[PDB]
């Protein structure tokens, strides 16, 4: 007997969200766009024990850029049948560097959060056996199990986000703004409510692949065994806009370019700043808890306002971007704000820019 298809709640705006975070459409052209060979992996191929494989590869990679054994060439061609690449059906290159391991390690970091979607989207037993089903996207709203509400232009923190996204955007085409929502991830609550007693919290920006929004949403921010960068294996968070911007993989739809950023409530508690690169961190020091990667340049200070989210003062810059002297000689541009342990961030927003 038919279902009945229940009509949709959502609003347009939220519509188009969820089309866009679970698109078979999009997530393919992220795979295109990292050089897999998507005819050799379709996304219902993708599975966790391929994904564990391919990590198992690149550590072997990694042993052998730190004896006799395999050839990296030899290693190389094993993750490569492991995770099918694609260059216009030429041989693959040599994983041969530390910068070309990391980036296969990402690239790995993203198909895995694909096949989270994945996974997730697939289809219960009660969802069977039911009578009528929901709308299909609310169906796929509900398994994020986040709450999003869209704001409209009036909300009280409208303008404070739209400030601090004009103020420390790029100059020259800053991203426009075209929704805000916000974002209630329950159950970060408990987790972050632990760090009640920790103040100094900011709101900064992450941004990310497209394809990653649906894991964020369903997980919240993470550090997993491979994650890695210029300031070691914690989440990376920015309070210039343009930073984080340069992280966000957008998608043609229409005449325009659709992506999505997120901002975060982070609790740096006693920070620890640093001047020099040091891929090798995994925590803050003794009695630091947090790092950052201090830039030539920070939204000024003086211009600084705050909000309350549930109850606690959470700074939130206005200003453009200044020189900070003390830092003119850092190897950082802008700053990288560094925690080490999920439950230092919780979500708060998710805007959508053009
Ligand atoms: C590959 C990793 N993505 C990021 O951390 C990407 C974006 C990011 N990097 C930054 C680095 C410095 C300052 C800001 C940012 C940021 O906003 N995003 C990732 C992706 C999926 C699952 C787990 N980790």
């Amino acid at each position: 007997s038919m279902k009945r298809v229940q009509p949709c709640s959502l609003d347009p705006a939220t519509q188009k969200l969820i089309t866009n975070i679970f698109s078979k459409e999009m997530f393919k052209n992220t795979m295109a766009l990292m050089d897999l060979d998507v005819k050799k992996m379709p996304l219902g191929k993708l599975s966790k024990q391929q994904i564990a494989r391919g990590f198992e590869a690149l550590e072997a990679l990694e042993e052998a850029l730190k004896d006799g054994g395999q050839s990296l060439e030899e290693l190389s061609s094993h993750f490569y049948t492991v995770i099918p690449h694609n260059f216009g059906h030429s041989q693959p290159p040599p994983i041969n560097s530390p910068e070309l391991l990391q980036a296969k390690k990402d690239m790995l970091l993203v198909l895995a959060d694909i096949e989270l979607a994945q996974a997730l989207q697939a289809v219960s037993e009660q969802e069977k056996t039911v009578e009528e089903v929901p709308h299909p996207l609310d169906r796929d709203y509900q398994l994020l199990k986040c709450q999003l509400q869209l704001l409209d232009s009036g909300a009280p923190e409208y303008k404070v986000i739209q400030t601090y996204l004009e103020q420390t955007g790029s100059n020259h085409r800053c991203p426009t703004l075209q929704h805000i929502w916000k974002v209630n991830q329950e159950g970060e609550e408990d987790r972050f409510q632990a760090h009640s007693k920790l103040g100094n919290r900011k709101l900064l920006w992450h941004g990310t692949n497209m394809a990653v929004v649906a894991a964020i949403l369903t997980s919240g921010l993470r550090i997993m065994p491979h994650s890695g960068g210029r300031v070691g294996k914690g989440i990376y968070f920015a309070s210039e806009n343009s930073k984080s911007a340069g992280y966000v993989i957008g998608m043609k739809c229409g005449a325009h370019h659709v992506g999505y950023m997120f901002l975060g409530e982070v609790a740096l508690g006693r920070e620890h700043h640093i001047n020099t690169d040091n891929p090798s961190l995994k925590s803050p020091p003794p009695g630091f808890d947090s790092v950052i990667a201090r830039g030539h340049t920070e939204p000024d200070p003086t211009q600084d306002t705050e909000l309350e989210l549930d109850g606690q003062q959470v700074v939130v810059p206005q200003g453009q971007p200044v020189p900070c002297p003390e830092f003119s000689s850092s190897t950082f541009s802008q700053s990288e704000y560094l925690i080490y342990q999920e439950s230092q961030c919780r979500l708060r927003y998710l805007l959508e820019v053009h």
